[PDB]
């Protein structure tokens, strides 16, 4: 899979290691190869929550496969777990968009997964 | 729902309340509580619309329900009018991709919303 | 369509006139007038891909048709082409999700293309 984050927490307030952190996190939870997957932080950002501009967070995750009712939770508690831990934003704060991708909509190495 | 614009405008021609502003226009086109709406506005972006540099927006309205043919004419309506309005871009120059997302594939507070 | 790339490589590697390539490029590969492609690229970026921060890229490309299996597979050769020759990505350090977006949801110009 491939995980953004985008936020208003700063950057300097991202610790050493969360890129890693989300790799074999995530990893684990999807039980594939931690080498194809995708990890992406944006710090700084202008947003807001409920009108409010406290640290909150839009993220998403696509996935080839292992995406569902029961995962999808499995994946939103992990996740705004790591980003109450490492971040300091509020699980209530923290929306995640689920991606179902088909293999042929996903391209990689010149062509695609299909 | 969830509104993100990226768009090259620089980040001082954002005005003071904008996000304020996206948030309760989005929450009464809707008829969903603002303490649920998520705004992101992404200013200084290197992008094109038809070659042109000129101001331009690229954005996305993610909502359970509440997506359909009028409804999204009328989003369009009242969006591109803010964005031009406020960041002086032409609604020529906007696109929006609206997103009817399954409640089980939007997380938040360590669970989803199915 | 619209295409969107997000790297971590510097601003600085983006050559001048990129944003115009990619332009006159996607309208030949979808034989749609260029006035109405859309481009965006965001560099500097924090993200890593197999936990390694060398240069990668994540990207989308949306269309209101024109999508499938062999087109996929056409715009992943063209693309990472690009992101090779011009920003010195490796292709096996690309995903480019593909989006066959209904008219009905994509807004622009006050309404949608429906
Ligand atoms: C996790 S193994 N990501 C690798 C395949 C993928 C899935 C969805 C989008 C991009 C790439
Ligand atoms: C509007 S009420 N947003 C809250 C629920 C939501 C819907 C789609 C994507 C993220 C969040
Ligand atoms: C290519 S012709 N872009 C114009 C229509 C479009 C399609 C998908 C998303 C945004 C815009
Ligand atoms: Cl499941
Ligand atoms: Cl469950
Ligand atoms: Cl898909
Ligand atoms: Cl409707
Ligand atoms: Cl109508
Ligand atoms: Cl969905
Ligand atoms: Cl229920
Ligand atoms: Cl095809
Ligand atoms: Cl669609
Ligand atoms: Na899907
Ligand atoms: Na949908
Ligand atoms: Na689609």
């Amino acid at each position: 899979p491939m995980f953004i984050v985008n936020t208003n927490v700063p950057r300097a307030s991202v610790p050493d290691g969360f890129l890693s952190e989300l790799t074999q996190q995530l990893a684990q939870a999807t039980g594939k190869p931690p080498q194809y997957i995708a990890v992406h932080v944006v710090p700084d950002q202008l947003m807001a929550f409920g009108g409010s501009s406290e640290p909150c967070a839009l993220c998403s995750l696509h996935s080839i496969g292992k995406i569902g009712g029961a995962q999808n939770r499995s994946y939103s508690k992990l996740l705004c777990g790591l980003l109450a831990e490492r971040l300091r934003i509020s699980p209530d704060r923290v929306y995640i968009n689920y991606y179902d991708m088909n293999a042929a909509n996903v391209g990689w190495n010149n062509s695609t997964f299909a």
